[PDB]
RNA sequence: GACUUAAUGUCACGGUACCCAAUUUUCUGCCCCGGACUCCA
RNA sequence: UGGAGUCCGGGGCAGAAAAUUGGGU
């Protein structure tokens, strides 16, 4: 009679807000989810309510069930038979049922003894409820023979707890791109899977087929069921409100938005890089620290605070709570700073007897042979019931609730629908909406298809993928181009599931089945999920076992085990013995040769070229946001993925690196473009040009599929990843700039061990023989090395040595008269300063016309240079990765002692050293502006106590008043301690208005902070000069000057009125921007807006006396310097009236003699904290080095040719010491080659720097370059006295600071309290003497 | 019971959140003169 | 009434500026 009946889910079903039918019309989401289970709310503010299966769903299920019971049975169940039963209602007869039929009605032959009536039905027409008083509109429950009541959900309920909103897609077949998307809500098939209702039967005797319907019921509201009969999130805002505000105290608000990336990455790891604190400290011995971890917030360092708010937020996962803090500090910072939904007919169908039907059962594993994708709306409009950018992560991928990976079970049928459109050779696109069923092939295929939603037993957070657009006029960054996507680890596996119910296994399923295995020799081709064009999500279809049920006849075991519904996982891990009866493995599987549309339409769908970058040079694809949470801090590491280990079921220990497919990608999209012309195309909508056709419209889909450059030659690097220190020289100082120092961490590439990385990419089969041959020709570019990987490409990074495709796919003549004053004085018995300034003059020539990056134009050169590097002097280029290279910290304590730069074990000059000598040449050279300056500098001179405006009773008598004033103070003390204190402050007065402007109060800010105190702490603090500290504030007692200086104490420093980019002229400083052009070298080497058209590769040491070899030393190949100190722009600029001198460049002498001779002094008397120990290269050493040009005028390819080699007795300055004497490098150019390669025969590069020597001609207003007056001064600054046959060998050595001090020359003036005096020597002339070179200065000229 | 179904008709497993974009642009691991404040003849 | 003086020591920066999403169906 009446049965109470459990419908299980095991897949997220479909939910919909219920509407009244007459209701359910005005809302399309609820006239798409009249098959859903329906969910109504209670009370008001749509926030509580109950989910609920209406009966007429369940009914409709139960009769599509007997409908398919009876057909396989031919109408006869259990013996009785069955009719056709009736499924048209006339209009005017009654009212159309509310849900009105239009698929085919699968019917059988009628046996019927008698016609059905009232009186007597058949089963079929009992549980159709034809005869009973029950009708259309309903009035009671004791009307019907067959009723199904409402399923009410068993476990207030809050709908955001129960579903999730996602938006779903169509996509189209032909372009790939969707045509339209529409919402469902998908709620806990975990948790709210379980609806019970009531079924009551009046007449028993059709219940031997209802129970079996049950059975028979597979899926219900888009789930797989089976039918049995029996804040902190305030909190952490309020906490990153505090961590945003002390950001903003300490001008780091910017840094917020790296902050909430790198918080969100702590995701990744564990809480103990919190716990632990395993996040990177500063360098060592520095006062601040990390420079983002060590932000003082609230008074504490950012890393404690974020260690107290784990603690306190430990209630919470630490993902969730690693994941809400970014989100949060993301909005913080942001705050501060086509849905489509959807004549009736009855149509028979009749399967013939002699064929049967089947179900095939196919399960495996989905495992992601690349990292996959599946796209999600952001959480923030995924809230059910509710359908500043305020988004952290720009692509969210699919989860579930307990954050496992998931791929859908819509996504899954998507791909499997596409692929069988591919397979059958022809299909239609899905009409929605359509009154009769599709006819196409694919659609009948899909009918019989039901696959499971799949989830991963990986819940770990997925890694994020961050993209750019480079911008193709000045191969930069494209404004507003950069975006985050989640990503699951490749090798994921996914339980796959498969059932066909039809009368036979199509051959294009097998196909299609086929093509997404791996097996042994073919790869898995399931693209399943998105952003499919960058590699993402190409699964594989493994341990594959298809089983078949035979339900014409083994129908009933069928009916019982519920075809196995939920359990699809225990049969994948169950063998061919514990089978269930009824369901015997499918052993008639064709194989893939076998399968006609497989090799016609899938096998050359996507073709596999595949191949192997060997990359000659150090490879950096920056990862800056893991750098900041990983330790060794790094300000960029080499990016690396996190790869899915199957057999050990985790992530790999040590994760792969690889160049992005997102890189990969657009390193050939940029290629093509440029070879091509399509790249400078302002704007590609509704465009057909061959690099979008080729990569991929805003309307279409990439003919070309990328995946990852996985480096596959990590193993044999005994380092892997090589720690490079860079840094950027003042223009005017030789020394660094102020902020401008950092590292890089790229994986350590070397001509003699490339790095190897695999990489393929797939051709969509049809691909046209222009595209194939551009495809080609653009791989070739790449192993013709026109195009780096990763990052600082223009500095020698990622070049490209070569690539490997699968089988199964001149001098320069010129001698400068140099300078007179060394070549008169043979004897060598003058002095000259190590270094001289320089100034080309304040005229700059700014070109507005940028040459633009996005084609190779015709007219203008692109090429590569070899030239060989040989050192004139003894070369010093620090492998400063270890300051401990030579080992001898521990003899020495605090001695920084480094290795020359080597790669693996061969030495090298890093790229971005040649360019930055070659960059300060050529601006030099071309009157370019300071590209580097401490415009921030200020400049403070100490004043002496002239400041020219222009005993015995004596001594007991101060006695007497220090007594009498310590005796008073005392007696205050006593009196009241804190009234002694402000005494001593001067805050109250003890018995015995000129305005200060900004600038001024500036200065006396920047006395206080720049006052050099002793150095021990303990002495310091009560010898320091007293002043209340930090600003200027009301109470200060100061001095003043006519006002003019603001000073703490008597005889404090100057200020100069202007800082150093105050002193430097508007026309010299740093171009910024691109609106007002581009100097001639930043024209060339690039600035931030703009990249340079010349890349400095690493120069590889070839020949020659290998080391500077020297007994003392304790490595004999080693060498101790002295002490290198910083540039003092105080001697340059004596006082506010003197300007910028200009660019510092050093004299070429063998001044390293006198430190080697001297080796043992230098180690004795300097200490050791002071000088460095370094690896020193010997004179002769040859480097060859390659500089890859593009885009490059004529002139300037004249104008770099001579600056790589200049002249004869012209050479440059190298490495460390350079004020010693070390690194007179001289470059000669081996070889041109220019393409459109053709080698440039010598009388071309003559023309080339005779017509570049026009262009300077031209600016000032074989070719002599000494009639140019600064190229004159440049190139005697650069003239080597002693490289040609000339006896010249001059004394170039820097002042000691007096006489007492040591290394001063006995009887000599050359003090620099001498030469600072102004008597002595006047300001003037000490900056004429500093500007022109080779100017003697032991006797002054 | 009701919330919440209508019964001779639910292909919604009828729909891939899909397509487009190079974590990159610039930078010499570099370097010499200062660093303090008073004293009373 | 103004006189100019007493010291030989000492590291620095260690990332900066940008882009942090846009279009489509
Ligand atoms: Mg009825
Ligand atoms: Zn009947
Ligand atoms: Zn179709
Ligand atoms: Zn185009
Ligand atoms: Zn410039």
């Amino acid at each position: 009679m009446n049965i109470t009946v459990e419908l299980t889910f095991f897949e997220p079903y479909r939910l919909v807000e219920w509407f009244d039918w007459d209701a359910r019309k005005k809302s399309h989401s609820a006239m798409r989810g009249q098959a859903f289970a329906q969910w109504t709310w209670k009370g008001k503010g749509r926030t509580a309510g109950k989910s609920f299966i209406t009966g007429t769903l369940v009914r409709s299920a139960v009769i599509k069930a007997v409908e398919e019971l009876l057909s396989l049975n031919n109408g006869k169940w259990e013996g009785v038979p069955c009719c056709n039963g009736s499924f048209q209602t006339d209009e005017s007869k009654g009212k159309k049922p509310s849900f009105l039929r239009k698929r085919h009605t699968l019917q059988w032959q009628a046996n019927n003894k008698n016609i059905c009536d009232k009186e007597e039905a058949c089963p079929f027409c009992i549980l159709l409820g034809r005869f009973d008083n029950a009708g259309k509109v309903h009035e009671r429950n004791k009307d019907y023979d067959i009723h199904f009541s409402n399923f009410d959900l068993d476990h207030d309920l809050r709908l955001v707890d129960i579903a999730s909103g996602r938006i779903l897609n169509r996509v189209d077949f032909d372009t790939g791109k969707a045509k339209d998307y529409f919402r469902t809500w998908e709620a806990d098939y975990e948790t709210y899977g379980t609806y019970t209702g009531r079924i009551t039967l009046r007449n028993e005797h059709a219940k031997k087929l209802l129970l079996a319907s049950l059975g028979f019921v597979d899926k219900l509201c888009g789930a797989l069921c089976r039918i049995e009969v029996i804040d902190h999130n305030d909190e952490l805002r309020k906490q990153a409100e505090v961590i945003v505000e002390a950001f903003k105290q300490n001008d780091k608000l910017e840094k917020i938005r790296i902050l909430a990336d790198a918080i969100r990455t702590l995701r990744l790891h564990g809480e103990g890089v919190i716990e632990k604190d395993e996040l990177p400290d500063g360098k060592e011995e520095r006062d601040k620290g990390h420079h983002l971890w060590d932000i003082k917030v609230q008074g504490t360092a950012l890393r404690t605070k974020l260690k107290e708010l784990w603690q306190s937020n430990k209630d919470i996962g630490w993902r969730k709570f690693t994941e809400m803090l970014g989100s949060n500090l993301y909005l913080i910072y942001k705050k501060e700073t086509t849905e489509y939904y959807s004549s009736d007919l009855f149509i028979p169908v009749t399967p013939p007897e002699g064929i049967e039907t089947k179900e095939w059962i196919i399960v495996g594993r989905l495992k992601a042979a690349t990292p996959f994708y599946f796209g999600v709306q952001q959480p923030s409009d995924s809230i059910p019931g509710k359908e500043v950018i305020n988004e952290h992560t720009s692509f969210n991928i699919l989860l579930d609730k307990e954050n496992r990976y998931r791929i859908p079970r819509s996504a899954l049928r998507g791909a499997l629908r596409r692929d069988l459109r591919t397979a059958f050779g022809s299909g239609c696109n899905v009409s929605l909406g359509g009154q009769i069923l599709c006819n196409c092939k694919v659609c009948i295929e899909m009918r019989r298809i039901t696959l499971k939603d799949s989830v991963s037993d990986f819940s770990e957070p997925p890694e994020i993928r961050y993209r750019i657009a480079k911008n193709p006029g000045t191969a930069t960054v494209e404004d507003g181009s950069l975006f985050d996507i989640e990503v699951g680890p490749e090798g994921l596996t996914f339980p796959f599931v498969l059932r066909y119910r039809g009368h036979k296994f199509p051959e294009q399923l097998s196909s299609v089945i086929r093509y997404w295995e791996e097996n042994d020799g073919k790869n898995g081709m399931a693209w399943l999920g998105g952003l499919d064009s960058t590699g993402k999500g190409r699964f594989a279809l493994k341990d594959i076992k298809i089983f078949e049920w035979d339900l014409n006849q083994k129908i009933n075991e069928y009916i019982k085990e519920r075809g196995m519904r939920g359990k699809e996982k225990e049969l994948l891990e169950m063998g061919e013995s514990s089978l269930p009866d009824g369901l015997i493995p499918y052993k008639f599987f064709e194989e893939r040769e076998c399968l006609f549309p497989y090799k016609e339409n899938l096998k050359p769908q996507w073709s596999e070229v595949q191949y192997t970058i060997e990359v000659g040079s150090p490879l950096l694809t920056a990862d800056t946001i893991s750098a900041l949470t990983e330790p060794g801090n790094r300000d960029a590491i080499a990016y690396k993925k996190r790869v899915y280990n199957d057999g050990n079921n985790a992530i790999e220990p040590e994760p792969r690196f690889a160049v992005k497919s997102e890189t990969h990608r657009g390193i050939f999209r940029t290629a093509v473009g440029r070879r091509t012309g399509d790249l400078g195309k302002e704007d590609h909508e509704d465009c057909t040009c061959d690099m979008c056709i080729i990569f991929g419209n805003e309307h279409e889909s990439s003919k070309i599929r990328f995946e990852d450059l996985e480096l596959i030659n990590g193993n044999e690097f005994e380092k892997l990843e090589k720690h490079i220190d860079h840094v950027a020289i003042d223009r005017f100082t030789g020394g660094a700039l102020d902020k401008a120092k950092f590292d890089t961490y790229p994986l350590a590439g070397s001509p003699k061990k490339p790095l190897k990385l695999k990489g393929r990419f797939w051709i969509k089969k049809g691909f046209s023989g222009d595209h194939k041959l551009l495809i080609t020709t653009a791989l070739s570019d790449i192993r013709d090395g026109l195009y780096p990987l990763g990052s600082k490409g223009g500095v020698g990074y990622g070049w490209v040595a070569g690539i490997s495709i699968d089988d199964n796919v001149i001098n320069n003549d010129y001698v400068h008269p140099g300078h007179q004053s060394p070549k008169q004085d043979h004897k060598n018995k003058n002095i000259y300063y190590p270094h001289y300034f320089l100034d080309s003059g304040s005229k700059v020539y700014r070109e507005k016309d940028i040459i633009t990056h996005e084609e190779f134009t015709e007219e203008l050169l692109s090429g590569k240079i070899n030239c060989k590097l040989e050192t004139l002097t003894p070369l010093i280029i620090p492998d400063t990765s270890d300051e401990n290279g030579l080992k001898l910290q521990g003899n020495k304590p605090g001695h920084k002692n480094y290795k020359f730069f080597n790669i693996n074990g061969e030495l090298m000059i890093p790229g971005s050293e040649l360019r930055g000598m070659l960059r300060t040449h050529f601006e030099a050279l071309t009157k370019s502006c300071f590209a580097i300056f401490g415009e921030d500098s200020t400049l403070s001179w100490r004043m002496n106590a002239d400041e020219k405006d222009y005993v015995r009773d004596k001594n007991r008598v101060f006695l007497n008043a220090a007594n009498n004033n310590r005796q008073y103070l005392n007696n205050i003390k006593k009196s009241n301690h804190d009234l002694y204190l402000q005494y001593l402050k001067g805050e109250k007065k003890i018995r015995f208005g000129y305005p200060v402007d900004d600038q001024i109060k500036k200065n006396y800010e920047d006395i206080l902070d720049s006052y050099d105190g002793i150095k021990d702490q303990e002495v310091a603090e009560r010898f320091d000069t007293f002043t209340r500290g930090s600003k200027l504030k009301v109470g200060d007692l100061v001095y003043f000057h006519i006002i003019d200086s603001l000073i703490p104490v008597r005889i404090s420093r100057k200020c100069a009125s202007k800082t150093l980019g105050g002193k430097l002229d508007k026309a010299l400083h740093p171009c910024t921007g691109l609106s007002d052009g581009l100097c001639p070298g930043c024209h060339l080497f690039g600035t931030t807006d703009y990249k340079g058209r010349v890349k400095f590769g690493f120069a590889k040491y070839e020949n020659g006396p290998e080391w500077l070899i020297t007994r003392g030393n304790n490595p004999e190949r080693s060498l101790t310097l002295g002490v290198l100190e910083s540039p003092r722009p105080a001697f340059s600029i004596p006082d506010d009236e003197s300007e910028i001198p200009g660019r510092k460049f050093y004299l070429h002498h063998n001044g390293w003699r006198i430190i080697r001779q001297k080796q043992l002094e230098i180690r004795e008397t300097v200490q050791p904290e002071r000088n460095v120990t370094t690896e020193v290269m010997d004179k002769g050493n040859v480097f060859s080095f390659d500089v890859r040009f593009e885009n490059l005028r004529e002139w300037e390819l004249g104008l770099l040719l001579q600056s790589l080699d200049p002249g004869k007795n012209i050479a440059h300055k190298l490495g460390k010491g350079k004020p010693y004497g070390f690194g007179s490098v001289k470059i000669k150019i081996d070889s041109l080659h220019t393409f459109k390669i053709k080698r440039v025969p010598q009388s071309d590069i003559r023309e080339y720097i005779n017509k570049g020597y026009q262009k300077l001609i031209e600016w000032s207003g074989l070719p002599q370059w000494h009639v140019i007056p600064h190229i004159d001064k440049l190139y005697k600054l650069l003239w080597v006295p002693f490289l040609n046959d000339s006896k010249l060998e001059p004394d170039v050595r820097y002042p000691v600071l007096n006489e007492e001090s040591k290394g001063y020359i006995e009887g000599s003036d050359y003090t620099y309290k001498k030469l600072g005096d102004k008597d002595n020597l006047p300001y003037k002339t000490r900056v004429k003497g500093l500007t022109t070179p080779w100017s003697p200065w032991n006797p002054f000229q």
